[PDB]
DNA sequence: TTTTTTTTTTTTTTTTTTTTTTTTTTTTTTTTTTTTTTTTTTTTTTTTTTTTTTTTTTTTTTTTTTTTTTTTTTTTTTTTTTTTTTTTTTTTTTTTTTTTTTTTTTTTTTTTTTTTTT
C-alpha cells in the first residue's frame, strides 16, 4: 500500500536496488548460456533431471539427493526458474 | 509527426557427425564312428610224468689274424659370451561374508480413447 501511495520514493529505492544488483552482476565471472532441459528438447540430459527454465549460469542451482523418493519431495516443492534435481541411487 | 539505425529468430537447407541396422571369420556344440572292458563255452590249447636215441662239450694239439704296439695330426671337446625359454616373487584385480544406502520390472481383469492398416 505505501509503495502505491508514494510513487517517487518507490522509484528511488528501485533505482537503489537496481544499483546494488548491478554491482553484484558486475563481479561475477565470464560465462555464456547453456541449453536446459525442455519438454519440446530434452539437450541429451538423463530423465532423472529435473532441469530449470533459466538458461544462464551463475543464477541457477543443482541439487544432489539421495534417492528417488527425496527426488520427488525436493521437486514438489522447489523454484523451476533457478533449482534444479539430479537424484542419485 | 514522420522518418532512420540496429538487433535477433526465423524462411531455414546443406555439411559434419553420430546412431542404428547389418552379415565373414574362429570358437562351440551334437552326431556318428571307432577304441576299451566283462561274461559263456568251446574246441582247443597247454601243464606235467615216463622212455628214448641223439649231437654238442670237453681229454689233447695246431696256427694266424685279430691283439699287441708308437706316434702324427687331426677335431671333437671345452671355454666364454650372448640369446631364448622356463619358472617363480610380486603386484593387481575380483569375489564372498553381514548390516546399511538406493532403486527397477512382467502379467490379469474392463472400458474408453488414440493410432495404424484395409
Amino acid at each position: 500500500e505505501y509503495l502505491l501511495e508514494n510513487p517517487t520514493d518507490a522509484k528511488i529505492v528501485v533505482g537503489k536496488i537496481i544499483d546494488a544488483a548491478r554491482a553484484r552482476e558486475a563481479a561475477r565471472r565470464a560465462r555464456e548460456m547453456t541449453r536446459r532441459k525442455g519438454a519440446l528438447d530434452l539437450a541429451g540430459l538423463p530423465g532423472k533431471l529435473a532441469d530449470c527454465q533459466e538458461r544462464d549460469p551463475a543464477l541457477s542451482e543443482l541439487y544432489l539427493v539421495e534417492g528417488d523418493s527425496a527426488g520427488g519431495s525436493a521437486k514438489q516443492g522447489r523454484n523451476r526458474k533457478n533449482q534444479a534435481i539430479l537424484p542419485l541411487k
